């Protein structure tokens, strides 16, 4: 049985649905790590040991723990599941790695994974064919009438305000602008004060934090801008397990809906 290392567990959670258990999956970076400075363990180069195929993020996701993705097995490669996604900078130049948050490439991952589980297990083609269609599916099924919703918001409150930049691949999927305080967790002066202005020029309602980070910047945003502070959505880790958002589409499902019930 082969052996398929997801970077973290967003990616191993959709490869989980794509082969079903015809791989073994495993994840190095599991829920509640963050990839930035994650450390790796002499456990974890055994998982990278066992792997027949690593799967990672890229957008340089992974730049600190590339390093550990050495000596491996002969014939295993690495594959970067958002190879098709046209990067998002974090300036006006590195780019921000959170494509996953993102109805459009949520498609994307799905099909570089079964592309990349069937050129490794060739005899399953036909299982990994009908099993991307399907989860392709239930993403569309459950994601699309928030995006339905959404849409119906008027322009002028066209905007996603969060604390880490991790919405920018949903703006762009979705047409609406984005705002937030640092592009990437692990924090300026300067990006705030340009949040708090846009916010006030723009009337800008709600700014959000994330399960991974602090609320007190958000809450501070909003309290300097009269704004609201619209909560914690989940976006850089799965939770976990009796957690809101234990998959990757409870975690789409979940943020999604906290911000569309924000913004009516
Ligand atoms: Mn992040």
């Amino acid at each position: 049985k082969k052996v398929v290392l997801s970077s973290f567990s967003i990616i191993g959670d959709i490869t989980q649905n794509i082969a079903k258990d015809l791989v073994t999956v495993t994840t190095l970076v599991e829920a509640g790590n963050d990839s930035h400075s994650y450390q790796v363990t002499s456990a974890d180069a055994i998982k990278i040991q066992n792997a027949d195929l690593i799967l990672c993020n890229g957008l340089h996701l992974e730049e600190t723990y590339m390093k550990y993705f050495t000596n491996l097995k002969k014939g295993t490669k690495i594959i970067t599941v958002t190879d098709g996604i046209n990067p998002i900078g974090v300036s006006e130049s590195e780019p921000n790695p959170h494509a996953w948050m993102s109805l459009t490439n949520a498609m994307i991952y799905i099909e570089n994974i079964r592309k990349a589980l069937t050129a490794l297990d060739p005899s399953n083609a036909k299982k990994y064919e009908l099993n991307a269609r399907e989860y392709s599916e239930k993403i569309r099924n459950s994601i699309l009438p928030l995006k339905t919703r959404i849409e119906k918001v008027d322009p002028e409150k066209r905007w996603f305000v969060t604390s880490e930049g991790c919405l920018v691949y949903l703006a762009e999927d979705f047409g609406f602008k984005s705002l937030y305080l640092w592009p990437i967790n692990s924090r300026s002066p300067s990006m705030m004060r340009h949040a708090i202005n846009q916010m006030r020029s723009h009337k800008i309602k709600f700014i959000f934090s994330e399960s991974t980070n602090s609320d007190q910047p958000a809450k501070q945003v909003a309290y300097e801008t009269n704004a609201s502070y619209g909560g914690v959505l989940y976006v850089d880790s799965l939770s976990k397990p009796d957690g809101p958002a234990p998959t990757y589409l409870d975690l789409l499902r979940f943020s999604l809906t906290k911000i569309v019930d924000t913004l009516f």
